[PDB]
């Protein structure tokens, strides 16, 4: 049961624009069905970047492509769940991270981060719907205004209003 | 949770930057530490990898890993070595020749042959000839820095080798 390894995209599906690439779609009964498919790469003619969970329609998508893809884009839906593979999503930080989508939620010195849509501990401004395109989803470690220090969050410590992160920057000699 | 790292067998780390901080516990078994560091609770870092002592049942968590500076991998037959992927870098700098990360699975979704093994496919690329190029398991590896990026050799008998779909760290915003 692989499905928690995943980033998890609620309400969301992806479109191919470019009909060039490639699809494999199956009727199944649960979304972690998807899930073992999609890590264990059986049976799909490509590598298995994400996959859709729709539950209306009880089918997995599987996809060669990722939300960040060329040529592909998001699409709204009640009853789609997007799931991406964690290895295809950068997990290091290029200058101050602005563009950072990893999934690293801890703060350099160990806490739990708050999520952005909470104001518990720290009430804040920094909405989702506020910095659209940054991805401020969950409690993920984030740089919306790109700032200097580099991914940070709001602290699950009430005594520690933010903190940054400690990720690494993908090439720095 | 101890399949979110990548384990090295008879290895562990020794810091010589004596500020980096380090906890240990007595423990039963290194998936006990796996879970502590998944849930990075009651660690004042960002647990990065740990190290489980098999003769001791000792847990050691760090906040680096084996690609931080100031840290040296070291054998030890009573250790084995977990970081967490999250940390070790996903994309392609250049041709990958520094590619550590857990791939194994080809572009076109074949699953890739352990180096060690000679079936279905023969091949002189050797382990031990191949000091510090990591060509453990079955991971996309790229131990001559040719053109395509990280490859292997394939499960599939009628494809000897294909490259794995590794993105370049340059490939996303
Ligand atoms: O404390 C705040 O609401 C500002 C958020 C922040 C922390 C670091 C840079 O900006």
């Amino acid at each position: 049961n692989t499905i928690h390894e995943f980033k998890k995209s609620a309400k969301t599906t992806l479109i191919k624009i470019d009909p060039a690439l490639k699809i494999k779609t199956k009727k199944v009964n649960t979304a972690d069905q998807c899930a073992n498919r999609c890590t264990r790469n059986k049976g799909l003619p490509f590598t298995c970047k994400a996959f859709v969970f729709d539950k209306a329609r009880k089918q997995c998508l599987w996809f060669p492509f990722n939300s960040m893809s060329s040529g592909v884009k998001k699409e709204f839906g009640h009853e789609f769940d997007l799931y991406e593979n964690k290895d295809y999503i950068r997990n290091c930080i290029i200058g101050k991270g602005r563009s950072y989508k990893g999934t690293v939620s801890i703060t350099k010195s160990g806490i739990k981060c708050q999520p952005w849509s909470s104001m518990i501990p720290h009430e804040h401004s920094f909405l989702p719907s506020s910095y659209r395109g940054k991805d401020l989803q969950e409690n993920y470690c984030r740089n919306p205004r790109g700032e200097e220090g580099g991914p940070w969050c709001f602290t699950s410590n009430p005594e520690v209003r933010y903190e940054v992160c400690d990720i690494p920057q993908c090439s720095e000699v």
